[PDB]
């Protein structure tokens, strides 16, 4: 099995804590041969965790070095577009973190570069690879609750001053639509779309409740899927509480968690998996083994972002999600 | 002295909800007159009361000189005309919710109320439920900090065995949104009592059950004038568990008939009959000069208006005041 020579770009939290451990479990598929960051010492610390990749002062040099088949971008979202374009111009595949971009108009440019290039652009939306969501999808699609009627997802993150993501520069002064609403919201849209399909319209109210979190941090919404199912999605990044994620149909109900699905009275444990690992496997198959790009698809990520961007601008008015696309 | 009260409409609410309450308030109410669409139902109800006078028609009961006030437990389409007839004879009216079939018609009830010296009390019993009062005081006293988000999810799960489902004026509803306004006005009342007036709603209404006349599912988002966001979702046909939660900057309450949970801590709510409480209030209004804060038609119109807005919405933003 030939390996994908991979360059890591942006050696921050995701790269160290989320990407590397997954990558370390996939060394039969990937070799990290190059590394670059804004702060050189950060790239050097990352190099040591990896082994001995070449360290570059700039991404453009990494791209031209001949050392890589693809690059992994774990950057401030403002950088996705120009950096994806640089990679494709050099004939290099890209796996890039969500959100696809800072907003939908910029996102669309990522999509068109993707569609015009022969190289793969893969937006790493790990919620598309979470088994609990797949299992919910299967239950729903096979008629286990009858016709889906209503879903509610309430999320209370309770981030405080000790949360590491809160202190990063590009989150404190967000350039992305809705601040934390897009940052974490694309995950939630990904999941709802996986389980129930495309959303037709939303109506939502977004608030900025914490001076600690850059931009908006509270969102409450109703929407309707194209299939007629009604959704409620409410989240506070700053306040505490218990997640509920429930789908009620004509014949019964499911509740969804990381570790289990409950179908009426019946518990089913979901065997645990690393979704980052799962997405890297999928990217490998897209790049090397000619698998279609369904789950890392730029178009999919753009649709995730569109849901959130619609909510941010709704101010309680009905927004048809298509009109953003 | 005691309020001479005539019962009009001897159906479910009259036998099962109203009479027991009055039987505990025999020192404040005497039932003297009774009338219904079916004379035999009125005669059965009379036998349950003692020996009141049975009348073939509302109009006759009103001219009989036997009552100071009437209690209307009727198809909602009849509220406006029956209230008007009573006020035009010098007779107080206690009338069941909803105030009317729709806001346009409701306003006519409000208008007649303000012009008469007699009381019109819309018996919205949810304004008399102690669980909501204790929740109000906790929120008002700053127990959870600034209120951020309330969520009320109701799954009534009505079936063929529920008696309300077989009543004619519910099967072919004339009232806005069918069951949505029938049960919804209660919920608006509780929401308004706890968090105050609502600025705007956005809502979707479905008709999911062939058994329930009219629309029977509703999901909505809205914002109180104080800034709190609300979600209110109800199905009248499907089963699930009620949650009623209000989250603030400092804490969390969860509300139930018998208890309020403040963060980790439970406080039992002492139980009461809300019908019994509302009749006492009506007694205090007509005999004791108590201002009509809790049974006032204006409050009942605002309840209906919340629900009417939600039915018109189709997902669009509706500013409630625009209906009033
Ligand atoms: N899927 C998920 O569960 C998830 C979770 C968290 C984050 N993410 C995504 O991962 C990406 C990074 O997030 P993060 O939390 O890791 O934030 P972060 O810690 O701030 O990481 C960003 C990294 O990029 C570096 N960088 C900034 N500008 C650069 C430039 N011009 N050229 C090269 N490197 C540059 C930063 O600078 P320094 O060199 O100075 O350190 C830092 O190393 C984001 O797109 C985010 O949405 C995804
Ligand atoms: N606050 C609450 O918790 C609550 C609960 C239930 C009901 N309610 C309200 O109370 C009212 C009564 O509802 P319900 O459940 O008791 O329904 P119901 O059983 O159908 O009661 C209506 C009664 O009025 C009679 N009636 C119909 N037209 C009449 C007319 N023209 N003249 C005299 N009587 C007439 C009916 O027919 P017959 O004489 O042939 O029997 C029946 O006895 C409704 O407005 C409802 O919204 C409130
Ligand atoms: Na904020
Ligand atoms: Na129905």
């Amino acid at each position: 099995l030939r390996k994908i020579r991979l360059g890591i770009v942006g050696c921050g939290i995701a790269a160290r804590e989320l990407h590397l451990p997954a990558l370390k479990n996939l060394s039969h598929l990937f070799e990290i041969t190059a590394v670059t960051s804004r702060t050189r010492s950060h790239a050097e610390e990352f190099a040591k965790m990896v082994g001995n990749p070449a360290v570059f002062d700039s991404y453009e040099e990494l791209l031209e070095s001949g050392l890589v088949d693809a690059v992994d971008l774990t950057l401030p979202v403002e950088l996705n577009l120009p950096f994806i374009e640089k990679a494709l111009r050099k004939g290099v595949h890209v796996i890039c973190e969500k959100p696809i971009s800072t907003d939908v108009e910029t996102g669309k440019k990522v999509v068109e570069l993707s569609e015009k290039s022969e190289k793969t652009v893969y937006i790493a939306e790990n919620f598309r690879h979470v088994p609990a969501f797949w299992k919910a999808k299967e239950l729903v699609e096979s008629g286990a609750i009858g016709d889906p009627v209503f879903m509610n997802w309430q999320i209370w993150v309770g981030m405080d001053e000790n949360n590491k993501y809160v202190h990063t520069d590009w989150r404190k002064k967000p350039k992305h639509v809705g601040g934390f609403l897009s940052d974490g919201g694309v995950h939630h849209a990904a999941a709802m779309r996986l389980i129930l399909g495309e959303i037709e319209w939303i109506s939502a109210v977004a608030k900025d409740l914490s001076p600690l979190l850059g931009g908006m941090d509270f969102l409450s919404s109703i929407f309707e899927f194209e299939n007629g199912t009604v959704g409620n999605y409410t989240i506070s990044y700053s306040l505490k509480g218990n997640e509920r994620f429930e789908i009620t149909g004509t014949k019964g109900k499911i509740s969804i968690s990381w570790d289990k699905i409950v179908l009426n009275e019946e518990e089913m444990k979901v065997p645990q998996e690393n979704s980052y690992q799962k997405e890297f496997e999928d990217f490998y198959q897209v790049v090397a083994e000619g698998k279609p790009n369904d789950l890392g698809s730029p178009v999919q990520a753009l649709k995730d972002l569109a849901f959130i961007e619609a909510c941010v601008r709704s101010a309680g008015n009905k927004v048809f999600v298509s009109s953003l696309l």
